[PDB]
């Protein structure tokens, strides 16, 4: 088994963050089946600060409790949320809107927790790419440079995207130019839909991607094996 | 449209190809639902016996779908050559050619033809051999007068996507592909299946013998419009 951040992680396949949002036996539930199913990261998510921290700190509190060696992320664009969730045992900072606080790469330079930079004439449709890239990776740089540890960033190039937009696609099928920048490449390919969904996740693991936010764990966990077993299965 | 063509018949232009396994009304019905689902191939399968049943199916698919592409299952030349006198498009020899004369009969006809591939050398051993030999049945095809651009190379039939070989040329697809023959895929839990056809899709694999057309299409769909050859959704 690899270690991301310090933990315990799969490896013999890409791994996978499993989506947890509280509304709490059912949260409870949520967690216990996505790390029975394999889930490598638990990316815990949910108006105020205040009541955000109070929301999200017990449960991040009781997840670690109950699994002390899980990777635990939080799902927060805000500087002062992810202060909190760290100390409550948060490993990674999975900022979701991309660097909206700039306090945020200080947050996890600090508390020694990883951070995912994401991703929000003319020039042709490679240079698209390469405008991405570029702006993920200077995320990342900037991110490093705060005293966030080089190996604990994690690149999110097509977030929020989804299945069917043409940068999306695009991004998709340039997956493996993201994957040679040499960062770890996190993919958020979620939302008769499910097909596209893991074909599009066996495409982008068979280019490289590291990680795979989800909800449904399981069916993501099957698609990355047998990626892994056609990709590296040598035994006879 | 944009359909492109095999074997003379209109087929999917912008992913790649199904090929319905399709073994009386539930038969029919069978061949009702592939089409649908969009189905480019339906693949239909003592001689006597096999034959009076075989024919009217393939006369009665001729007549409910005019423009559809048909495949007959079967190793006997005699079998194969009722197939196509009934309408059949497409000689599906799964067994690799058991019949020497299968390949008169597809050249007879004008039809087309599968030559299937169904080993304890080495990791690039079976991938040459396996190439090697379909390659080579695919040139014995050409040669007997087979057209061509009518020709479908099996190299992994009913390999198993579970099996170490299956595993094998799966990861090797590019190299079957490479060839320049045309890939069917045929291999018999969900998701590992769509993973893997999946992969030999964005490969260049061209056809996937499958029995539920609509999940396959969905995939095949996705990859196509990834690699830019469908539009977004």
């Amino acid at each position: 088994h690899s270690t991301l951040c310090g933990r315990p992680v799969a490896g013999d396949r890409a791994l996978i963050m499993a989506i947890v949002n509280r509304t709490d036996a059912a949260a409870r539930d949520a967690v216990h089946r996505a790390v029975a199913d394999g889930a490598d990261v638990i990316d815990v998510g949910g108006v105020d600060v205040d009541t955000e921290i109070t929301r999200l700190v017990p449960f991040i509190e009781w997840l670690r409790g109950a699994y002390p060696d899980q990777l635990i992320s939080v799902d927060t664009w805000r500087a002062q949320v992810a202060k909190a969730a760290c100390a409550a045992g948060a490993d990674l900072i999975n900022d979701t809107w991309g660097g909206v606080d700039p306090a945020m790469p200080e947050v996890a330079a600090e508390f020694g927790a990883g951070l995912v930079c994401a991703h929000t004439y003319g020039t042709t449709t490679r240079g698209v790419v390469d405008a991405v890239i570029s702006q993920v990776t200077a995320a990342a740089e900037r991110a490093v440079a705060a005293g966030v540890a080089r190996e604990k960033v994690l690149i999110d190039p097509a977030h929020d995207f989804g299945k069917n937009t043409f940068h999306g696609l695009l991004l998709l099928r340039h997956v493996a130019d993201l994957v040679m920048t040499g960062w770890p490449v996190l993919m958020a390919l979620s939302n008769e839909r499910l097909e596209g969904t893991l074909a599009a996740t066996a495409l982008a693991a068979a280019a490289g991607a590291r990680m795979f936010r989800v909800h449904e764990v399981a069916a993501t966990r099957r698609v990355l094996e047998m990626v892994a077993s056609i990709q590296g299965v040598r035994p006879p």
